[PDB]
This record gives structure tokens, C-alpha cells and sequence, in this order.
């Protein structure tokens, strides 16, 4: 079901930080995930995921139905391009709370376009569930390009506006969070 790594204009296009910018339909989540018991880590997995249910419920079903195992634990991490909706949100720390051997960092690229007072809440009840929520800054991208994108050992090239866009939604999240 998930993908390995991405084409890198798909990258550069679902992206950048461009809080209102749509020709963005789709929602893509990238993660990477350690598999650990009380030692060191055993294993470990990453990937890409789109929206073909959302690219959040594609994620849960592959996770839940190949990979949880009850006696193990799960360090997952996750970059998306849109901040997760409502829906796909609560569904996500209702899942939390269930599988307490899972532990999620999200990271978004954006927000979302409008201000929905629902999504902020969805956003909230992650949090409260021990969930991580951040805005993707500089070095999340880079580390997106280098682990998730068929970079053809490329560097990864910032666009204009990358931190100004970054601390404005930092600031609406952490308005959001608190
Ligand atoms: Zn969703």
C-alpha cells in the first residue's frame, strides 16, 4: 500500500509552505518509524503515503493490519503536507488512546486554509492524547528530501519564503496548542 520515496516535483509541489495555495488536492504523509521493546530498537520502517480515506486513515490501516503487534512499541513520526482534518484527527488520537505501545510526532508543512475552528481542536485533542504536533521548518523539509524523495543525490533547494512562512504558522499553532 505506502510508497517507498516520492518524485521530487511532487515534493516541491504538496510542500512548500505557501500556507494558502491550493492545486494542492491531495494530502501526503510522510513517515518513518522505530520498532523498540525495552532495549534498543529491533527494526524499523519508512515510507510515503497519499490520498487515495485519506492519506492518515491509509497509514493507520497498513500500520494496524501489517506492523501492531501488542508487545511491542511504536516511534512513529509523521510529515504532512496538510495538518491533518478533523475527521481523519480524532480518529487518529482515538487511536492513541487505545494503543498506548504507539507514540506519534506529527509534522505539517502547513495548517490549513481556512480557519476552522474544528480543526484547531482536532489539532487539540492529538496533543492532549501525547501526541507531538510541530510546523515542518527547514530541517524537517531537508530531511524530507533526503529520506522520502528520489532526490538523485541533489541538495535540497529552499524556496523563497521558507522561514517566513514557517514562523507565521508557527504562531498560529502554538495560538492553537495554548
Ligand atoms: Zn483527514
Amino acid at each position: 500500500n505506502p510508497m517507498e520515496a516520492m518524485d521530487p516535483h511532487i515534493f516541491y509541489f504538496h510542500f512548500k509552505n505557501l500556507r494558502k495555495a491550493y492545486g494542492r488536492n491531495e494530502s501526503w504523509l510522510c513517515f518513518t518509524m522505530e520498532v523498540v521493546k525495552h532495549h534498543s530498537p529491533v527494526s524499523w520502517k519508512r515510507g510515503v503515503f497519499r490520498n487515495q480515506r485519506h492519506a492518515e486513515r491509509c497509514f493507520l490501516s497498513w500500520f494496524a493490519d501489517d506492523i501492531l503487534s501488542p508487545n511491542t512499541n511504536y516511534e512513529v513520526t509523521w510529515y504532512t503536507s496538510w495538518s491533518p482534518c478533523p475527521e481523519c484527527a480524532g480518529e487518529v488520537a482515538e487511536f492513541l488512546a487505545r494503543h498506548s505501545n504507539v507514540n506519534l510526532t506529527i509534522k505539517t508543512a502547513r495548517l490549513y486554509y481556512f480557519d476552522d475552528t474544528d480543526a484547531a481542536e482536532g489539532l487539540r485533542s492529538l496533543s492532549q492524547e501525547g501526541a507531538s504536533v510541530e510546523i515542518m521548518g527547514y530541517k524537517d523539509f531537508k530531511y524530507c528530501w533526503e529520506n522520502f524523495v528520489y532526490n538523485d543525490d541533489e541538495p535540497f533547494k529552499p524556496w523563497d519564503g521558507l522561514d517566513y512562512n514557517f514562523l507565521d504558522l508557527d504562531s498560529k499553532l502554538q495560538e492553537i496548542l495554548e
